[PDB]
């Protein structure tokens, strides 16, 4: 069969062989008791680069001596992409949320012999969800693979907005001293409120770093917790997420995306917030109103913004998040640390021993099955379309 | 009496009058049972930038009203600073430690009416201690100010340098993505061995914030810990410092500056780190070697070093540490976030008080009386004089 997998760039002085330390950490399971990703066999080094185009996720060796066709490429927005070339007779496509290879209902339409759509992270909203649906795609991510890595960078850039980590910075490696301008907006975080929207795998992973900060703890899910668990945090439940917003000096997005959540930060969503107020999205860029969230930022009515996540990605040169007032951006990377490689390296490659070898795929990794919502799927999405927009990613360019 | 009062400079574009926030969060004692600070009164509003030359820490009208001169100046360093001229028939001197006085032996022998050196913040290394104990001087300082505000800018650091969080926000603001160059270097702490020289006030701190991340937690102390303490975060302890570097993967420095301390970290101890460890340092910048510290960092044996630190302050504008490889520097901010401002100046004002009307210091203040160490003097430091070379600062320049 032919696999297509689509990988962001090598680092622009090459494909590095050395790295800053020799080993990763050990960890032995998720912390809800899940297991580690369970393939037969890896065929790379753990801590190696694995997502871009020369790590090829460790999969050539296994994929070829099969006698499978694999199609590494970058290059995937546009008419003209690698990925439209090779739609066609594509029977399994991978891409990580990084770097998406946006399957919109038109690109599905095109590839009558797709059976597979495989997520290397977590969030399959790159995919017309109604469309693998209709199509009788298997939409399948690697579950908890970078939870906890995710929820690691949620509480550096908490710390980074309140505290005015970046402009300090920048005072120092440009030769300067300057206290008062470091800290003319500089508080700590204890006693402040902080909420999340949503407690899943990495939501509820933010609520138990944050405790330790004495930061009085406030949330809200389509799934509301144990009693046990509110009871060990002392967690403030809200019903509505627009309930939890006044509450807050500190709100934090951790929920997927789907219809139900697309836009839900917008004009008039953030006069419910109070003045001041930091927001922090880990999720997905598409949560909030691009303009809206710039709005806010000049008129102080949000004393900061950062996440990772924009829409579409990648972001256009010259995207309004770059450079708007008090903002701590990086590109997509938290779900894509080394650490964090390794394990979703072995799931995506879990999934395909399954899929060839006429075994079930993990309950945990499936979200789109046999024409409905399955797995994670039915437990954190609804169907619909969220690839609307998508396109602007082809007006991107290097440097 | 005169009082001088040394502060660092207002922001550049001016004193302001409005802030990020309206608010402080309430806070109603520190985390082992010390009370806040106990003027009689305020006469600042919480919240307001304090310790620059315009906020005069709240102090101008009680001084005046008691028939006291207070003197507020920037200029510390030099033959030829206003501090000098004032030396002459000051009773109390105060400074902060992110912009300090320093009171040398050759400078308190010129003070014959000094009776009282206070330090509005945590760290009193900039007053030669032999000498204060000599000429019969009280050193007092405002004991918890800032030490949980620091320990939220220590975690801050470790997780920026670990994720790779600079030059990943320097890809977004300049028009890139750029995800393997972002993400060669960037590692999840889970799983990592961290280890804190010194577990008082902030280190204890650290320890407890990390604990959650399910970083494996290691200390040294002249003092050890209860064992109920050490058993309830599973700590490892280590009866040298020295044990102690091998078995981790991050380092954090949370020792007061004096001769048992300076120069710690140097070339011969930097051999006993883990290859690719990184070095966290908010306590005070002479605890390190500064040019072992750029050599380790070219060569790999560190792979980051961060904080807040400097020796001398301010430090000199071609400093080599903030152009060095892999660092995450700031001037030195973290105890004087606004929040921390306000118990401080409140805590200045409290001793002030005790000390015209007669009555006693706090012993938890105390770090020199009657010739000798006393109160948190005789628990943290030893005898001696840590400010040779300060005499360096005065080749810093504004811009
Ligand atoms: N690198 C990254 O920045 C990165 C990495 C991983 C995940 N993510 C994003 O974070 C999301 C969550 O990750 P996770 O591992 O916590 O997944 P999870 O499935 O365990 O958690 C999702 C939670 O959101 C809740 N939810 C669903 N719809 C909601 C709604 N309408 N309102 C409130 N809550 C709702 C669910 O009940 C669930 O508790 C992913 O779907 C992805 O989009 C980003
Ligand atoms: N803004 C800042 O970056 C800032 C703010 C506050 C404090 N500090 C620095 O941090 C230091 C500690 O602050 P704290 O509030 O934790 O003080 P603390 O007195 O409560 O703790 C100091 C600890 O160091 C230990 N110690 C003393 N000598 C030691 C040695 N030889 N080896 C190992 N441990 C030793 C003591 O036993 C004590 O546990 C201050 O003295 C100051 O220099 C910096």
């Amino acid at each position: 069969a032919k696999v297509v997998c689509v990988l962001y760039d090598d680092p622009i002085n090459g494909y590095p062989t050395s790295y800053a330390r020799d080993d990763l950490p050990r960890i032995d399971k998720y912390p809800d008791g899940q297991t580690l990703p369970t393939p037969k066999a890896i065929d790379f080094t753990p801590g190696a680069l694995l997502g871009s185009v020369s790590g090829e996720l460790g999969l050539r060796k296994y994929l070829e001596s099969q006698g499978h066709e694999l199609v590494v490429t970058s290059s995937k927005d546009g008419p003209d992409s690698e990925l439209e070339k090779h739609l066609h007779d594509a029977e399994v496509i991978i891409s990580q949320p990084f770097w998406p290879a946006y399957l919109t209902a038109e690109r599905i339409a095109k590839a009558p012999k797709l059976k597979l759509a495989l997520t290397a992270g977590i969030g399959s909203d790159h995919v017309d969800l109604q469309a693998a649906i209709d199509n009788n795609i298997t939409v399948a991510e690697v579950t908890y693979c970078n939870s906890n890595s995710v929820a690691e960078h949620v509480v550096m850039m908490v710390l980074g907005l309140v505290r005015n980590y970046i402009p300090s910075h920048d005072w120092a490696r440009n030769g300067g001293w300057n206290i008062a301008d470091c800290v003319a907006r500089s508080y700590d975080v204890e006693g402040m409120h902080v909420g999340t929207v949503a407690a899943g795998r990495i939501g509820l992973r933010v609520l138990r770093l944050l405790a330790p900060f004495d930061m009085h703890l406030h949330y809200t899910d389509r799934h509301r917790l144990p009693e046990a668990v509110e009871k060990e945090l002392n967690l403030t439940w809200h019903a509505t997420r627009e309930d939890m917003y006044g509450a807050c000096d500190v709100v934090t997005l951790n929920c997927p995306l789907h219809p139900e959540t697309e836009h839900m930060i917008n004009d008039e969503t953030l006069k419910l917030f109070k003045r001041g107020a930091y927001l922090v999205n880990t999720a997905r860029g598409k949560l909030c109103d691009r303009d809206a969230i710039v709005r806010a930022l000049e008129s102080g009515r949000l004393a900061g913004y950062a996440g990772d996540v924009w829409f579409p990605q990648p972001a256009p040169n010259d995207h309004p998040w770059r450079t708007m007032p008090h903002n701590g951006m990086t590109p997509h990377i938290s779900g894509t640390s080394l650490s964090a490689q390794t394990r979703y390296a072995a799931g995506t490659r879990e999934i395909l021993e399954c899929y060839f070898e006429g075994r079930p795929i993990r309950d945990e990794y499936l979200i789109v099955q046999g024409g409905g919502l399955a797995g994670v799927g039915a437990h954190s999405y609804s169907k619909g379309n969220a690839t609307g927009g998508s396109e602007e990613a082809a007006k991107y360019e290097k440097l």
